[PDB]
């Protein structure tokens, strides 16, 4: 095809030197220093294709062995989301489904089973558990919860989140799913303590709870899958759930820059998903008449997040390639190690918006020291 295509490419992507290497054997290193990272092409992958998504083209490529990578993947697309010239970046490059469940997550998630950003501190570095304990208390703090009030967790996930409320900070707790085998962890209110009086767990959509409504609402997760036509619909209803003066806490993956899906993401990872705008969540906030109290960016540990999760992956890849493909393992790793650069890069964030049903901050103290542990 073209050399000239693939030189142009390649030579705009990068804020570090790369080595290259083509189909036909021949080399070249792009930029000065010593190259971290060298990017072999196995096959030639056609310029149209790249040309109409380079993420579609070149992630299955790497995931066919037909593009191989020495060096960081996460350090690659960290590079490209820093480029504006890149093949993630340009509009130049912008014109299957796999057998998974409970045995797979076990095996790299931590011991809680969070599929979800987690909170560092100061003091741990890479304690997964720890930080996915110290999420949920950095979320729960933030309501300034009241001994006896009621919450509502929208998409309750395995319940860490529900039972430390109803534990730690003496709250009447509503969970929700529409997954059976997280339901099934209603086993957990029977033997932890029949927690029967402090928290029930319901298998339904959110989207009708009927007239139902709670002192506070926290929603983790959960507007990434909405999509853009259903934004303002979603905020709707955690207003709807909320008393008067009521406290929510929603969480989510949010892009700076503006609302996007990724058509690789959305092929093989989450079909469907949409990473929306920060201007476009506070409109969906506002026109749901909630006032936003306070806005913190956790960028930086998801990014944390995924890379120990990674690691994790990667840790148990002789296990995970018995069961699953080669190619899955690829793609898996790529999914893993290409959203960690995402967040690295400042390209997506990670944001808990403190909203009021009235007057911003309104039940709340008027200052922020309550937050921190």
């Amino acid at each position: 095809l073209e050399k000239t295509f693939y030189k142009m490419m390649l030579s705009k992507s990068f804020p570090f030197p790369v080595e290259v290497t083509y189909w036909d054997g021949k080399s070249e290193v792009y930029g000065n220093g010593t190259p971290e990272i060298h990017i072999t092409f196995n096959e030639k992958i056609p310029m149209s294709d790249i040309t109409k998504n380079a993420s579609l083209a070149l992630g299955e490529a790497y995931m066919d062995k037909k593009i191989e990578i020495q060096g960081s993947i996460q350090e690659l697309i960290n590079g490209a989301y820093q480029s504006a010239d890149s093949f993630m970046r340009s509009s130049k490059f912008r014109k299957s489904h796999y057998d998974i469940g409970n045995d797979f997550y076990k095996l790299w998630l931590d011991p809680t089973m969070t599929y979800s950003c987690a909170y560092f501190t100061d003091d741990n570095k890479d304690d997964l558990e720890q930080a996915q304990i110290a999420k949920v208390h950095h979320i729960l703090n933030k309501l300034h919860p009241e001994k006896g009030k009621t919450l509502l967790d929208i998409g309750c996930g395995w319940g860490t989140l529900m039972l430390t409320a109803a534990k730690e900070y003496g709250l009447k707790v509503t969970g929700v799913t529409l997954s059976e085998e997280q339901y099934k962890l209603v086993q957990k209110k029977i033997y932890d303590e029949g927690l029967e009086d402090v928290a029930e767990v319901k298998l339904e959509d959110y989207r009708e709870l009927g007239d139902q409504q709670w002192d506070y609402v926290t929603s983790v997760g959960m507007f990434e899958h909405v999509g853009s036509e259903n934004l303002g619909e979603y905020f709707k209803d955690v207003a709807k759930y909320l008393k008067n003066d009521g406290v929510a806490l929603i969480h989510g993956i949010t892009r700076q820059q503006g609302g996007a899906t990724n058509a690789w993401i959305n092929k093989y990872i989450f079909p469907g998903g949409y990473i929306p705008g920060l201007v476009e969540i506070i409109s969906r906030i506002e026109e749901a008449n909630l006032q936003v109290s306070d806005v913190e960016m956790l960028r930086r540990h998801y990014q944390r997040t995924l890379e120990i999760w990674d690691k994790n992956f990667n840790n148990a890849r002789p296990e995970i390639e018995k069961n699953m493909g080669e190619r899955f393992c690829r793609m898996w790793d790529l999914y893993l190690q290409a959203c960690a650069a995402s967040f690295e890069s400042g390209n997506i964030d990670v944001v808990q918006y403190l909203l009021t049903k009235g007057p911003s901050g309104k039940s709340l103290p008027m200052t922020r020291k309550y937050m921190l542990n």
